């Protein structure tokens, strides 16, 4: 079980850099293509591709084939909530 | 805006070290006192009372008064779920 406890730690860390945190918020509202994301932070597609490849190793993201363009998107409905519940506790301004 | 974004980041990193991740799992199952925890990692109470103070700065934990013993417990029903869902995605027993 020690292996799991170690992984449960790599998960969060994989969220460190905030720059990625924003990208996650975008996909949350609605999937997006590689070049499409360029807008958000824009720059070089090669930069985004490299990253998306890292998150793919953690099993947090999933890519699919559709014609001649690779579309991305969340894995399930667990990530969505997580993100939310996050801002919840943070913003406990109740009423 | 940017203010919150910066925070949401302080939350995670606030879980770094796994040593703490364990202490939380213990509270989730059932509250515990300062000395009681000693059984968990066992050591110097001053050590726990010190850390338990850091987690109090984030608001993740809360303390209460009951006679002459300071009892600790979760903040609400948001942390409990979070911890769960986490181990839920990490361990995806397909089939």
């Amino acid at each position: 079980n020690t292996d799991t406890l170690e992984r449960v730690t790599e998960i969060f860390k994989a969220l460190g850099d905030y720059n990625r945190i924003r990208i996650m918020e975008l996909l949350s509202v609605s999937e997006a293509s590689v070049g499409h994301i360029s807008h958000q932070l824009n720059l070089s597609q090669s930069n985004v591709s490299h990253q998306l490849k890292l998150l793919k190793s953690v099993h947090l993201v999933k890519a699919k084939r559709q014609g001649q363009s690779m579309i991305y998107s969340l894995d399930d409905i667990h990530v969505a909530t997580m993100l939310k519940q996050a801002i919840h506790h943070a913003n406990h301004p109740k009423e």
